[PDB]
């Protein structure tokens, strides 16, 4: 099952993700799956000025860059910090660590994280080109936690903010598309008419691992907010 709800803008549709994860914390939700990028930067800002209480609540991050501290600028924890968690912390916050002397174990770890914690609500946004995460295509339906490569594409994007060419994370540690579909619900935000093409794919193609986000039509309670732009072809 996948709900549809159609929005005018990204503010409009983050106040409904807002409204949506405000009423699962009433019901119950106890691990919230969360998202980065600039999918959820609005949502996040309305979090930080409610009232929400995550202090007896888990959250659980996607991805970290290998070879990066939390403390590090660029990470995604730190990214968390600062859009989310210095205003509203978690009893316990999860994202995975990319100074792991071991990869392999490393991944082994998260998904066992993921098995003590069941998510009950993910955040998700999706990709130009219908990636999920850091799930590109191609990506097996299977996959749980893994190391990626980072595409040419980041790499160069990323590559503004450092020294430093030999400092540039050139990999990822991130969860799988088996992974996030293990969420009890999923609310996908997508905004703009950069993302109608993949929305598109997402809800109206085959299930392949072509386009990573069609594994979403199979999950029993995924809810699609998208705007006018990015819901133009469906």
């Amino acid at each position: 099952s996948m709900k549809t709800i159609k929005v005018k803008n990204k503010t409009e549709g983050s106040k409904v993700a807002f409204r949506m994860l405000e009423e699962e914390i009433t019901f119950g939700a106890k691990t919230l799956g969360l998202a980065t990028g600039s999918t959820p930067l609005e949502l996040y800002k309305e979090i930080r000025e409610s009232h929400l209480d995550f202090s007896d609540m888990v959250s659980i991050n996607l991805d970290e860059y290998v070879g990066l501290s939390a403390d590090d600028k660029q990470s995604y924890a730190y990214f968390m910090k600062q859009n989310l968690f210095a205003a509203k912390p978690f009893k316990k916050s999860y994202l995975p660590n990319g100074l792991a002397a071991d990869l392999a174990k490393e991944t082994e770890y998260y998904d066992q994280i993921l098995a003590q914690y069941p998510i009950d609500l993910q955040i998700l946004g999706i990709g130009r080109n219908a990636h999920i995460g850091f799930n590109e295509p191609g990506t097996a339906f299977s996959s749980q936690t893994h190391l990626v490569d980072l595409t040419p594409s980041t790499i160069a994007a990323n590559s503004r903010f450092f020294e430093k060419a030999e400092d540039v994370p050139k990999q990822a540690i991130s969860m799988g598309l088996a992974s996030i579909m293990s969420a009890k619900m999923i609310l996908l935000m997508a905004f703009g008419e950069e993302k109608a093409e993949a929305v598109a794919a997402m809800v109206k193609g085959p299930v392949t691992e072509e386009i990573p986000a069609s594994i979403l039509q199979t999950h029993p309670k995924v809810i699609l907010i998208v705007d006018e732009k990015a819901g133009a072809g469906i």
